[PDB]
């Protein structure tokens, strides 16, 4: 861990736990984003093992760890976050018009249980301004050969007061879609009234098909233009993922799986935050969704259920409680092709990607796997 740029340089751990103990979470997160905006975060100088690469269709992840949605909501420090050692980032969730979200305080951390609860409310600058931030990343990427394989997806949602979610989803596709490697459809935030109701099978089917049709029309209507349409990493139209909430009964889970099979979604993000956790004293009488270690078992079990309900035909992006290489292998053996981190960055900080990639690599050795892909879904059978 040699010199200031190394993500494991000893000072970052001391700065981090001082922050966790004494500094409001909103301030800590703004500080992290400030360091990133001015490109003074440490960066991972390692070249990733080829034996831990993974793919979802034509998306070739250089390593299996990305940053989950809601961390860089406005796409203002994509480069710096990726250079910590992540292979991709999901920016968003964005909405057509900007919004400041719900009233504060709305973030609360519990270091002891490595857990967060939040009622943020899709605070973002709006689709149009976030699109400009992503365009600036894409121009830098075009000229920095070292970012040319990193992936950026965009999570899209609805403004709090919109009546038909589909209008807002189409609006985002038509402005930011051409710059995205994939689109994550967010029907699972706990903090926008009515949003989770769109996980009902009938509504969800119409949402998926409208989104895919809007993406396919983007292509049709611009194939012939002098500027190439897909200004992203893949140079292809974005894949479509759905992000699911873990607070569903089994019948809802089965009915959603049937819809995902029929609509040919490209992947599912399992899962968003949970409202079911009642046993954290810090968070008593607090509203919102719980992230972190106490979401791990819940979301891993959800991965197993959905891998089997979709008969292993729908690739899985794992989110929830991932801090260690063992955590990550649990998600992968459960059915996931790739992992997203959020809480790990809050409680482990700058070394998050370095550490968990090293832990996973050693673990793939100790368990005799030739590569990560061999481990996907191996819990089953
Ligand atoms: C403060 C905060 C804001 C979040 N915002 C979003 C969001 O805008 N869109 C989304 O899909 N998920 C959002 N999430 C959910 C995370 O992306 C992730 O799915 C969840 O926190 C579980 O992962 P973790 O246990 O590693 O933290 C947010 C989570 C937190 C803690
Ligand atoms: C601890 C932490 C870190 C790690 C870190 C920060 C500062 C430093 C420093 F030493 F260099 F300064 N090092 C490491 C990043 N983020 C948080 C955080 O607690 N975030 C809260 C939960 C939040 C608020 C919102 C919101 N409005 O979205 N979203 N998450
Ligand atoms: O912005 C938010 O409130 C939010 C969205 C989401 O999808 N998940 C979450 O935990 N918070």
């Amino acid at each position: 861990p040699f010199e200031s740029y190394n993500p494991e340089f000893f000072l970052y751990d001391i700065f981090l736990k001082f922050c966790l103990k004494y500094i409001d979470g909103e301030i800590c997160h703004d500080l992290f984003l400030l360091l990133g905006k001015y490109n003074i975060l440490p960066y991972d100088t390692s070249n990733d093992s080829i034996y831990a690469c993974t793919n979802i269709k034509h998306l070739d992840f250089i390593n299996p760890f990305g940053v989950a949605a809601g961390f860089d909501k406005n796409g203002v420090c994509i480069d710096s976050i990726l250079k910590l050692g992540f292979s991709f980032i999901e920016i968003g969730t964005i909405t057509p018009r900007g919004q400041t979200g719900n009233a504060k305080p709305r973030i609360f951390r519990d270091v002891e249980s490595r857990s967060i609860i939040n009622s943020c409310g899709f605070n973002n600058m709006g689709c149009d301004k976030v699109t400009e931030n992503l365009i600036l990343f894409r121009k830098r990427q075009e000229e920095d050969k070292l970012l040319s394989k990193h992936i950026v997806g965009v999570s899209i949602g609805k403004n709090k007061d919109t009546v038909n979610i589909v209008d807002d989803l189409k609006y985002c596709i038509n402005k930011i879609g051409r710059y995205a490697d994939y689109i994550a459809i967010n029907v699972s935030s706990p903090n926008t009234p009515g949003l989770r109701d769109n996980q009902e099978a009938g509504k969800l089917k119409n949402i998926i098909l409208s989104v895919k049709e809007e993406i396919d029309n983007l292509e049709k209507n611009n194939i012939m233009n002098d500027e190439f349409l897909w200004f992203n990493t893949t140079k292809k139209k974005p894949l479509v993922f759905v992000k699911l909430a873990p607070d569903l009964n089994q019948e809802q889970k089965k009915e959603i799986a049937d819809v995902l099979l029929e609509t040919n979604i490209d992947g599912m993000i399992i899962s968003n935050t949970t409202t079911q956790i009642n046993d954290i004293k810090s968070f008593e009488n607090k509203k919102g969704g719980v992230s972190g270690a106490k979401l791990k078992d819940i979301s891993t079990k959800f991965i197993c259920e959905m891998y089997n309900y979709t008969n292993k035909q729908i690739p899985i992006i794992a989110s929830g409680g991932i801090f260690s290489g063992l955590d990550a292998l649990e998600k992968i053996e459960a059915g996931a092709s790739v992992c997203q981190l959020y809480s790990c960055l809050v409680f482990n900080g700058m070394k998050s990607a370095v550490q968990i990639k090293r832990e996973l690599n050693h673990l793939l050795y100790q368990r005799g796997y030739y590569n990560l892909k061999e481990a996907i879904g191996r819990k089953h059978s």
